[PDB]
């Protein structure tokens, strides 16, 4: 009896989805955590039957979604609530959605869970270049796509097994420049991948449990189009890649069912790319 | 069915057996390429069954065929080890020839592991090696991957998937990894990814390399044991404090050699226990 | 006629004091950046000939310090000054100390610059490791040690000429697990290593201006005592790295001296490690 | 007074000339290792004044010998190659003769550059390549290192500095470069942090690589015209749009031999206009 918390899913176009339909094929229990936002847009599409086939696994298989909790990444504790989204229409009729708040409400009613997946970034200048984003702009994407992670571990640990496993996602614009990722997005992912090896040393010896980060390519996800860079990421990955194959979330999900699992017993620390290979290239090959 | 061949295994104490058996886990089909300086008495002692503790989980060995990847072909084995005690009655040890026997025995076949090195001068600090030797060192450890790509790919189906085994002293300096072995494993992860790159664009087909930690291997042990250190520092010292075990890297292994890595090409993972990722001790 | 901008000096014990040092043999002409809390204390040290034996370069030759000037890392513009600092003592008597303010009165005063150096640092929660860090004290880091990069590039750009070049300083705390580099402060130099990059792509692009970052090994700086760590770090290094030689502030101060000149003209958007070759090991070599 | 070793020069259109040019102006004396096939034409040219607005900052030649990197000693040398139209005439062209005459007619010297390479089967690609061409890759262009630094470590004084050249093919893929090439430059540069180790430890003596961004060198355009799309595509993608020129090279060589970089060791050090830094066109 395998429990997986998966933050950061909105709909069924992301990397999360993927990754909560590989987990299901294991008999992993899934829980969503979901922004405020569109949390009830989510349950008022899933009520109405819109991810139902998005939901079917085998012949013999439905996704077993054990839960769906309203989540906000921003917020730490009830104390963090600021009066402004305390108000906001979608905030109100929603409660205890805070990192510890959370953790709190999945222990009362399930237990302790053994995978954790932080699958969510925000960057409200995102659209920026790097040169001029605003000190809020790029503290705003260090603390929704990088603190974030580090606060879920802080909180989650308690209500964790021994030799649990967490991941989250990252993207090669840390390490190489993608003009386009703007707003410390790319600041953000060079933070979450160095803290995933920080977090290895302390969860690997206090706590015996792994952490690791998927660099995955590119996906036509919601938060992508928001950013139409997605469209010649997608295209340019099609043409130069060594794997000519489409990249699908269930890609970087069998890669993350892997990596929750104890069949990577030794693995820590690490960035694992997950992108058919393109990072491994320098120049085009025309 | 999946069939995978091993190149590189001479006992029970190296990762090569370990690959073996998560790999049988998982119902594969392994054939074994067994260097000819050990050949018979593996064979032996397989028979014997003193492996049958060993190979409990039991495993699938399907076939176990003697292997030498210093010789592309049957006209690069010189006449002095053609001739040679524990190579005379030997036949089809080549990388050309096994793969060519492999193929009409059993078909094509869906997962490569390279998991040998040598090196005659290992025990020489770089500086002191000689060419002779650090080019030994190349031969044997890195383009022993590119040949054993090059003949088995046609004999491998789309979607396949290979990988090698490496050393972080690649990497970061491990004075005692000598004789041009740290040389080598760098050679091997760079080829790697240009190997990815051919194989991924002309034949589907995927490569990968496995960033070990420290075991105590036969090979390991002849090198003037260091490698008890190595292993007390990494249980000492990494993330994560349990016994590193060959079945660990054998998981990973499988994992990579099946369609769930479908999507990871060209890369060097660490499966270490989390070694790699320090700096400095945390005393 | 070569001006630099040196953000960070507090004392002669650092960093920036080596960089001074070795930019004067090359008849560069030095300002000042002094954190605000310590601005008089310096200037009275100064004046009280407490660093004219630190100052001299040469049978021939004192440091030219052009001018001292109070800078505050934290504040972007004017509008960015919280009432508590407007009111705490040590900043009551200064005035232009924010990252803009303090471009408009050089190039007022001198006109137009071509090197600038970040030599700073700070971190509200150092003493704390990643996981028991909270958001605050994370961006505190990430907002002193990092983003203060990208808003002096933002701000000085106007006021430098092309051909002009940048450098920051780092720590290999970013890329491998240095235990006690607490408070985000390991997420932080990450941040600046891949800010460097995206930096230098746009800088290079838009202006000609090179931006590099030097990864120092330790020295015992103020900050480095503040943390002894440091004292551990230091026994460390000159026991195991390739050269055994004590690392002195005018060995990274030689470096920088480069990275600003034209001799460098082809090398941007890079991590240069001066650490005596420490970061080339794996195991202690015992 | 500073003196430098060139090992690597056959022309004035490669990085061996920039790096000459940049040490004379810091008036360091230059000694050019000149390879027997392109000896003869070299010194002819020069004493025939072609090179005389080449030459133009004038520089100081001390030297100028014939030097063959592929043989350590002169019982290296084969019959046919000692025998050869080109090597008939010429002595002390090994590794160890050269270093020896050097010390015997000026002493002991203070900065090496490595600025040569060479591999049969370059416009194979690693796949297609022979055992045979991928080890004389990394004899040449990689081994070539560790043994100039053997034989020239006794003829250094402390606090010396040795740079070779490298390409960014060892780390992301470029086809085309291909042969072992890439192999080997993945092996300089970790022998060159290997390297660092034991130099730095027993001779005080530092060693760096420089990755180079693309020059139309004579080396580079007899690779079957990928050096112009390559140049042309730096121009166009570079975060620095300047033409990357020969001496832009040698003034970071020049640093790096210098006293300037003397806490830098067993780094490669990219100068290329920032091109490494790029992941996809900016277009
Ligand atoms: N799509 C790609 O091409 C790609 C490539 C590499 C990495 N990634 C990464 O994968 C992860 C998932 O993104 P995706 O592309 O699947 O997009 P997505 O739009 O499916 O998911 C992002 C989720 O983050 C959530 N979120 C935003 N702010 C939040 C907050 N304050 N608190 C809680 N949740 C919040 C959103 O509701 C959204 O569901 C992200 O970390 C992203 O950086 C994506
Ligand atoms: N033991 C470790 O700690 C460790 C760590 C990291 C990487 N590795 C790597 O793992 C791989 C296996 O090493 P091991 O430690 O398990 O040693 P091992 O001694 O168990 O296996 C190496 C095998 O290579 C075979 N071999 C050698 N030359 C051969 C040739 N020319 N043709 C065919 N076979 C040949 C030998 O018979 C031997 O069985 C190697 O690539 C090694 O560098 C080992
Ligand atoms: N000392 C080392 O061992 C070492 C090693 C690697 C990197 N570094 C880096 O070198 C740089 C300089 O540090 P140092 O070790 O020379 O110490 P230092 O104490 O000499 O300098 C740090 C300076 O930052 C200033 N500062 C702090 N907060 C500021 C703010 N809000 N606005 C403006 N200035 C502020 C301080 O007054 C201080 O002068 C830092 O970036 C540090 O991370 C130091
Ligand atoms: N041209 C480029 O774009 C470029 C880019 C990056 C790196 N590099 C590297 O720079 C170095 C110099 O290359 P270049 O492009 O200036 O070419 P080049 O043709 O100017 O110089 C290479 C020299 O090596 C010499 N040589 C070859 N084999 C030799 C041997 N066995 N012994 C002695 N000398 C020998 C040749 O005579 C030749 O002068 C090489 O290490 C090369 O890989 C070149
Ligand atoms: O981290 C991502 C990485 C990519 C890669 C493709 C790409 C899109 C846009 C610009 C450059 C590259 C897509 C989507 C990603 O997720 C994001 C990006 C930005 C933001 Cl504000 C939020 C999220 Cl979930
Ligand atoms: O690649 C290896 C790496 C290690 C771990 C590190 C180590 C052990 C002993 C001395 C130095 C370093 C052990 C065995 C390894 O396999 C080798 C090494 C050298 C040789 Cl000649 C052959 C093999 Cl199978
Ligand atoms: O970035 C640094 C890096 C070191 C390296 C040595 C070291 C000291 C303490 C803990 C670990 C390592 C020393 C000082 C450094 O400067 C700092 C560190 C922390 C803070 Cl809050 C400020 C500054 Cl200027
Ligand atoms: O290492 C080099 C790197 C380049 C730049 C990249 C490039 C040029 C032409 C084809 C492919 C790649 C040019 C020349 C280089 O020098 C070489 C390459 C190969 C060989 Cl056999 C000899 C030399 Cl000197």
């Amino acid at each position: 009896e395998d429990i997986c918390f998966i933050a950061g899913i909105g709909d069924t176009n992301g990397y999360g989805w993927g990754i909560a339909k590989e987990l299901s094929k294991r008999n992993v229990k899934i829980i969503f955590g979901i922004w405020p936002p569109v949390y009830n847009i989510f349950m008022k599409n899933y009520k109405n039957g819109k991810f139902d086939n998005d939901m079917i696994i085998d012949k013999d298989k439905k996704m077993n979604i054990l839960d769906m909790l309203p989540f906000d990444a921003s917020f730490d504790t009830a104390n963090d609530i600021d009066e402004e989204t305390k108000n906001n229409k979608r905030y109100n009729m929603l409660q205890n959605y805070t990192i510890e708040d959370v953790a709190n409400l999945i222990h009362q009613k399930y237990g302790k869970i053994n995978m954790l997946v932080h699958s969510l970034a925000n960057a409200k200048e995102v659209q920026k270049d790097l040169l001029n984003t605003s000190r809020k702009g790029y503290l705003d994407a260090l603390s929704k796509s990088s603190y974030s992670l580090i606060s879920l571990c802080k909180y989650f640990v308690n209500i964790m097994k021994p030799q649990s496993s967490i991941i989250s996602l990252t993207y090669h614009a840390s390490q190489k420049v993608v003009p386009g990722y703007g707003g410390g997005m790319s600041s953000a992912k060079a933070a979450l991948e160095s803290d995933t090896r920080v977090l290895a040393y302390h969860l690997g010896r206090n706590y015996n449990i792994r952490i690791n980060t998927i660099s995955a390519g590119p996906l036509k996800s919601r938060a992508a189009t928001a950013i139409t860079f997605i469209d010649y990421a997608i295209e340019y990955s099609e043409k130069y890649a060594p794997l000519r194959q489409k990249l699908l979330s269930t890609d970087i999900g069998s890669v993350a069912s892997f990596l929750l699992s104890r069949e990577s017993r030794a693995i820590t620390g690490q960035t694992i790319y997950v992108d058919n290979g393109l990072n491994i290239m320098f120049l085009p090959d025309d």
